[PDB]
């Protein structure tokens, strides 16, 4: 037997987010990457928050959905152009209760009306297993600079 949890109710990006979202950006990518990241790496991939304006004009240029729980958001996930997985961030404090499943799902039911047949993301090593589970199938190892550091990641690709 297993523990059969919620769906969690999902909103489009709003401006009035945008401290929430890099707040849960930066907490998801302290708290949930260091067996693959180190100290310094977690710092550069987390900076990108710091530029306020680039950081919302990210999401708000791309199809970014919200996952709440009692009205409180929980994570988000974003979709650029037809079909790239941009974003994937679930709070530390909630992570392991489907959200991210119901996000990326909600992803693909976008990108699938959008014509796309191959659903790509540019993995991080920690999200790997994640994305594998969910049909997602690695294609190319790259190492992304960021903020001054190299950071490695898997591009995997998903049939709609
Ligand atoms: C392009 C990009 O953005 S890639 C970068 C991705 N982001 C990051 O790495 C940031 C840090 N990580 C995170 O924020 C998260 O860990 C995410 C986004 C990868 C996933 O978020 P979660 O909400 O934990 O995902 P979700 O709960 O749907 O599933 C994760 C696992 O928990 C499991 N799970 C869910 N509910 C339960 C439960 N009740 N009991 C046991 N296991 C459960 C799922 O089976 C799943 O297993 P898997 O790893 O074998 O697939």
């Amino acid at each position: 037997g297993h523990m059969v949890m919620s769906t969690p109710a999902l909103r489009p990006y709003l401006p009035e987010d945008a401290a929430v979202t890099a707040a849960i950006f930066v907490a998801s990518i302290e708290q949930l990457t260091a067996d693959d990241y180190s100290e310094e790496q977690q710092e550069a991939w987390a900076s990108a928050a710091d530029d306020e304006a680039k950081f919302a004009a990210r999401l708000s240029g791309q199809l970014t959905l919200i996952a709440t729980l009692q009205g409180v958001p929980v994570g988000f996930a974003s979709l650029k152009g037809p079909d790239h997985i941009d974003m994937l961030y679930v709070h530390p404090d909630y992570v392991g209760r489907d959200v991210g499943t119901t996000l990326i799902d909600a992803l693909e039911k976008l990108a699938g009306a959008r014509g796309a047949l191959i659903l790509t993301v540019d993995a991080s090593d920690n999200a790997a297993e994640f994305f594998a589970k969910r049909g997602y199938v690695a294609k190319q190892r790259n190492t992304v600079s960021i903020n001054g550091e190299w950071l490695a990641n898997t591009t995997m690709t998903k049939s709609l």
